[PDB]
């Protein structure tokens, strides 16, 4: 049961982390314009987000099947698996906020989204 998360999704996704978080209120205002300091309030943020879209799990990490079918886009998935995997790392000081957002980090350097518009005809 992997689906695609769209920008309603995240706005609650959004809105179940801070609360869940506690995030302070400047830290919402710049989520809400995807604005993302690095540092620890943040990347629990990420992966409290990331958990929910079912795109990191504490455990495993980064799950790359389902980052895959979100980043893609229309894009092939072959590529897009091959980007992914470079961003994959292992949970090296065992603190999965940091691991979460470090796959972010790369994402982003990368170019891949998690929400992109779609043109249909």
């Amino acid at each position: 049961e992997f689906t695609v998360s769209t920008t309603e999704d995240l706005q609650r996704y959004r809105t179940e982390c801070v609360s869940s978080l506690n995030i302070p209120a400047d830290y919402v205002e710049k989520f809400k314009k995807w604005e993302f300091p690095e540092d620890d309030t943040t990347m629990c943020y990420i992966k409290c987000v990331f958990n929910k879209m079912q795109l990191f799990d504490d455990t495993e990490g980064p799950l790359v099947d389902n980052l895959v079918h979100q980043l893609a886009h229309g894009r092939d998935a072959e590529e897009v698996r091959t980007e992914v995997l470079k961003c994959v790392d292992k949970n090296t000081d065992n603190n999965a906020c940091h691991w979460a957002f470090r796959g972010f980090k790369c994402f982003q350097k990368n170019n891949l989204s998690l929400i992109k518009a779609s043109i249909k005809k």
